């Protein structure tokens, strides 16, 4: 019963566009619940950008990547607005799984070979919008033009045994992005970046990551957070055994001055650091990309907790830069032993600014600035959060 796209005009010879075929065979599963679409081992599909669009769709749809999607290297061959690539809308319980490959063969974009002006931001490989119901396991992203996975106004999300895999040095190439999205679980998968690991933007609640590997990359993040003095609100992230190899940061939280809302109820647990610049960071003075200066508003960081974080680094080993008129409250830290991977970074105190919180345990190397104190600046903000459904 399973709708092979090879049945429905697929060339699967890498060279031919398949598209429409792609278009052709959803249109058949989409009618069908619990339907399995086949794109099928030993195969390659050049697919250019393409919405397997579904509030008419059934429930339970199988989308089994079993062989390989490619994309296409041209601007024309793009098409028009070079906004997507693969996206999926307005579905429920929609599934991706397979161990087959999706290439966005981004070097093109990377190099600026794509015969046009690019766009600052180019497609994410592969977005879910607004579905209810979401599981991507087994497939592997590589080579994104941007973003390799995308989750936008998503709700009950299922991630394993994923891969992406970039080129360290490859521009902006995120793994998985979350916004708008909760409810989420992402494990058991092995993410090589360009840029950070995983990034969890606004509105996301209930994100729990574990069992993952991260690395060439920047980390796992929350933010950048309240860009362009707009409120962002995150809470109730989870992150446990993970491991960051070689990466920028570890764990990150970095929002931009003049942003509102909160950021609050965040556990980052039992991660192993391995030659990684900044292992444990939260930056309220976050600008990559634009201005770098000063507001009187900032996105309330609270509630943020560290437990058995080991490892070596090569800069500041801790950095707690908070908003001048908006301390961070309830920083906590138990079981870190942190050891620098050089002389040079040995003499790289702990850097707290504005940070208040507890040491549950003696840490390594020892963080004497976190302020026990109760703020009540940041208390006095309270109107300026208004994340209510957080
Ligand atoms: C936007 O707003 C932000 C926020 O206000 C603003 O950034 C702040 O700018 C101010 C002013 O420039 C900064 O404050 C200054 O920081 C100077 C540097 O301090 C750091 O380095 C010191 C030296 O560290 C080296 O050497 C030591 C050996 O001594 C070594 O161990 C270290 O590892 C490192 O190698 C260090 O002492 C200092 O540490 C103290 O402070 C930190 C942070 O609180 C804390 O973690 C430590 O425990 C310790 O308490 C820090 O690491 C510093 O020299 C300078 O101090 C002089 O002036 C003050 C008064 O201003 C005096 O009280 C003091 O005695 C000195 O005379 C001052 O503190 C601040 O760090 C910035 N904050 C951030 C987050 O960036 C931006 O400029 C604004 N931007 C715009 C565009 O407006
Ligand atoms: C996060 O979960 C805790 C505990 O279940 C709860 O107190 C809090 O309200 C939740 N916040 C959300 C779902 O935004």
């Amino acid at each position: 019963g399973t709708i092979n796209v090879l049945d429905h005009g697929a060339k699967g010879d890498g060279t031919s566009d398949d598209t429409k075929a792609f278009e052709d065979a959803w249109q058949v599963a989409c009618k069908v619940a619990a339907s399995t679409l086949l794109v099928p081992s030993g195969s390659t599909f050049l697919v250019g950008p393409v919405s397997f669009l579904g509030k008419e769709c059934k429930e339970k749809i199988v989308f089994q990547l079993e062989g390989k999607i490619i994309a296409p290297t041209s601007a024309s061959a793009w098409g028009s607005g070079l906004l997507q690539w693969i996206e999926f809308k307005a579905l429920q319980g929609i599934t991706i799984k397979g161990k087959g490959i999706i290439d966005g063969r981004g070097s093109v974009w990377w190099n600026d070979m794509m015969g046009t002006k690019m766009p600052r931001t180019k497609p994410t490989a592969l977005r879910f919008y607004g579905s209810n119901g979401v599981t991507v396991s087994g497939i592997t992203i590589q080579n994104s033009p941007q973003t390799h996975l995308k989750f936008d106004n998503c709700i009950s999300i299922q991630v394993s045994d994923f891969t992406t895999s970039s080129p360290g040095d490859s521009p902006n190439t995120d793994g998985i992005h979350l916004q708008n999205s909760q409810d989420a679980v992402i494990y058991r998968s092995t993410l090589a970046c360009g840029d950070d690991c995983i990034s969890i933007q606004t509105g996301c609640s209930n994100i729990n990551i574990h069992d993952v590997d991260c690395g060439p990359g920047h980390g796992i993040s929350i933010g950048g957070l309240g860009k362009d003095n707009t409120k962002a609100c995150v809470s109730n992230i989870t992150v446990r055994d993970v491991t960051m190899h070689e990466t920028t940061n570890g764990v990150r939280i970095k929002s931009w001055q003049g942003g509102s809302g909160s950021v609050k109820q965040v556990m980052f647990s039992n991660i192993q650091v391995s030659n990684v610049a900044n292992p444990i960071i939260i930056d309220q003075y976050y600008c990559d990309g634009g201005g770098c200066h000063n507001e009187t508003s900032a996105v309330a960081v609270s509630n943020i907790n560290y437990i058995n974080i080991k490892g070596t680094y090569t800069k500041e080993p801790v950095r707690f830069a908070c908003s001048d008129s908006l301390p961070c409250t309830g920083i906590s830290l138990s079981t870190i032993e942190l050891k620098p991977a050089t002389g040079k970074a040995s003499s790289l105190d702990p850097f707290c600014w504005k940070a208040h919180g507890e040491l549950k345990t003696k840490t390594l190397p020892p963080i004497q600035c976190l302020k026990t104190e109760k703020s009540p600046e940041a208390a006095s903000r309270s109107n300026n959060d208004a994340c209510h459904h957080h």
